[PDB]
C-alpha cells in the first residue's frame, strides 16, 4: 500500500549523460552509440540570442570547435548536423553503456522522469507531466540544458523530452529528441509567452480512483452527471474537457474498484464546489493532476 | 528555478540488486562485494510467522535452500549468517559494480531515496522520510521487501534502510544495513502500531527558504519570535521541538534570504495558527516537511554526484 510521485530508476541514462562546451557555453549531451544530441543554442553568441541564424552560426564550426567530454575523457567529434532544434555530434567512439532506447513524442497529459544535470554529471531525478499549454514545471537552473526527461517501461528507455529553456513565469520549454519544440515556442529569447495552464482532468481522475485503492472514501457521493453537464462545470475550474476517449481509459480502474467513471465525476464535481474541509487525499490537501491511469496501474499493482 | 521533490540518481544501487528466494517467498537482496544482504524472515514459513526463532531455524536451513539470482545468472551461495534481523549469504563471486559504500543509521527527520524492487529487478525511486515515530510513508507492494534507502555524497553510497514490513495503517518499517530495526517494531506475526506520528519542524523551515528562494513570499512578516515561545506553540501543533543545532543548520538559508530562523519561526507560527488561508507555498496547500535543510541546499545550486 502508499502512494508516491514515483521516479523510473535512472541508471540507463546516466550513462548516457556527457558534456558539450562551444565557445564559452558548457551544456548536457545525451550519447548514443556514436552521436551526441545535445540543444542547438550551445551555439549561440551574446550577441545571437533574439534572432539566431543557426544554419549560418552552424556552418561555420568546425569539428574541434566542440568539446565533448565524458567523465575525464575527451571525444572526437568527426561530423555535425542539425535536425531542428537539436545538433548531432557525431563521435569517433560508440557508448557501450547504451541502453535500448527509442525516441517517442508524447501529449499533453503525459507523465515522465527528468534526470536534471549539471555539467554531464547527474544531480537528481524526478517526476514531470506535460502541461495542457506544452510547458512542464521542473527544478533546473543555468547549465541544466541538455538534461532529458524519459519513461522505461519494460527495458526500454523512451525518450520524450530535451531542455531547452525558462519561460518568464518560472515554467520550462524544450523540444523532444527529433528537436520539434513542444507547444508554440521557439529557441529565440524573444518574448514568449505560454497559455493559459490548465488541469489535467483525466489524471485528477485517476488519482481519486488510486485513492479509493489504498482505502480512502470520503470523498465519493450518491450522484452521477453526463459527460457534457460535468464538462460544462469542470471548464469553470480551468480544467480541461473530458473526452470519451478519456473514459475509456479509465474503464479498468472503474473496474477494479466498482465506481462508474460518470459517478467518480460527480465526486469530483462535488470537490471542485466544497475543496477539502481540512481532509486530505493520499497525502494532499490540493487535487492531483501528474498521475495518468497508466501510473496509477502501474504503482497500484 | 522551480522546486520538485527529487530523489538520489539511482544507478549506482541498481547495479547491486537481486533476487534471492527460499522456499515459497522470494524477495530482493543487496549484492556488495561477495555478500547478499537480505531480511532474515526470508527463511520463515507458513507456520513460522507467529513466533519464529531464527537462530534455530537458520540451522536447519543449507547453503543450497537459499537461491540467488543475479539477472538470469545464479550466484553460488558458500555460506550464511544472521547480524540481528538481516541474512547474509558468502556467494563465490564479487559484485564488480560495488559502489564506494559504508553502511550507516540514519536519525528520525533525515531524508533518503527509496529504490523500490521487486524479483530483484529496480521498479522506481522515490525521496522518504524517517518519520519521527521511525515510520516511512513509503509505497511498496508483495514482493518490495529488501529493497533499500540510500543517500549519496560526492561518489559515495550510504546505505541507510531495507524495507521488511507495512504497519496496519499503510505506513512502513524496517531496518538499516546491520539489520536494527528503526522503531519500536519486530520482525514478528503481531500486533504492531506506530506511535503518533509529529512534524518535523526544521524540515518545514527549510521548505519555506526554498520557497522564498523561488519568489513564494505571501508568508512572511514584520515579527520575530524566541526558541522558547516558538516550541511552547510547537508542542501545541504536535511539531517537533526546533533546537539550537537547528537553528545553526539553517545558518546558510537565513543568510542568503535575510529571514532569520526566528523571523521564520514567527511566520511558522502564523501559519499554525491561522491556516494558508487558501494560498498555496511552492504549489502544496500543506506544510511539507520531507525536505532537510540540505536538501534544499543542494538542489537550489545544481550539486551533482
Ligand atoms: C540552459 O542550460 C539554460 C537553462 C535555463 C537557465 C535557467 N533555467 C533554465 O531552465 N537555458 C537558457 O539559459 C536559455 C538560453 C537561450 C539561448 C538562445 C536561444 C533561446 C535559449 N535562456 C533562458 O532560458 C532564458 C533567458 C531569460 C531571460 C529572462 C527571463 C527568462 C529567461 N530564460
Ligand atoms: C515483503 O515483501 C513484504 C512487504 C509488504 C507487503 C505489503 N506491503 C509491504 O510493505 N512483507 C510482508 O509481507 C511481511 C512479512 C512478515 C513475515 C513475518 C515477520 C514479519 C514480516 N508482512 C507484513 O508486512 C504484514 C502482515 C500483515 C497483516 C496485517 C496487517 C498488516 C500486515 N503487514
Amino acid at each position: 500500500s502508499g502512494f508516491r510521485k514515483m521516479a523510473f530508476p535512472s541508471g540507463k541514462v546516466e550513462g548516457c549523460m556527457v558534456q558539450v562546451t562551444c565557445g564559452t557555453t558548457t551544456l548536457n549531451g545525451l550519447w548514443l552509440d556514436d552521436v551526441v544530441y545535445c540543444p542547438r543554442h550551445v551555439i549561440c553568441t551574446s550577441e545571437d540570442m533574439l534572432n539566431p541564424n543557426y544554419e549560418d552560426l552552424l556552418i561555420r564550426k568546425s569539428n574541434h570547435n566542440f568539446l565533448v567530454q565524458a567523465g575525464n575523457v575527451q571525444l572526437r567529434v568527426i561530423g555535425h548536423s542539425m535536425q531542428n532544434c537539436v545538433l548531432k555530434l557525431k563521435v569517433d567512439t560508440a557508448n557501450p553503456k547504451t541502453p535500448k532506447y527509442k525516441f517517442v513524442r508524447i501529449q499533453p497529459g503525459q507523465t515522465f522522469s527528468v534526470l536534471a544535470c549539471y555539467n554531464g554529471s547527474p544531480s537528481g531525478v524526478y517526476q514531470c507531466a506535460m502541461r495542457p499549454n506544452f510547458t512542464i514545471k521542473g527544478s533546473f537552473l543555468n547549465g541544466s540544458c541538455g538534461s532529458v526527461g524519459f519513461n522505461i517501461d519494460y527495458d526500454c528507455v523512451s525518450f520524450c523530452y530535451m531542455h531547452h529553456m525558462e519561460l518568464p513565469t518560472g515554467v520550462h520549454a524544450g523540444t523532444d529528441l527529433e528537436g520539434n519544440f513542444y507547444g508554440p515556442f521557439v529557441d529565440r529569447q524573444t518574448a514568449q509567452a505560454a497559455g493559459t495552464d490548465t488541469t489535467i482532468t483525466v489524471n485528477v481522475l485517476a488519482w481519486l480512483y488510486a485513492a479509493v485503492i489504498n482505502g480512502d472514501r470520503w470523498f465519493l457521493n450518491r450522484f452521477t452527471t453526463t459527460l457534457n453537464d460535468f464538462n460544462l462545470v469542470a471548464m469553470k475550474y480551468n480544467y480541461e474537457p473530458l473526452t470519451q476517449d478519456h473514459v475509456d481509459i479509465l474503464g479498468p480502474l472503474s473496474a477494479q474498484t466498482g465506481i462508474a467513471v460518470l459517478d467518480m465525476c460527480a465526486s469530483l464535481k462535488e470537490l471542485l464546489q466544497n475543496g477539502m474541509n481540512g481532509r486530505t487525499i493520499l497525502g494532499s490537501a490540493l487535487l492531483e493532476d501528474e498521475f495518468t491511469p497508466f501510473d496509477v496501474v502501474r504503482q497500484c499493482s
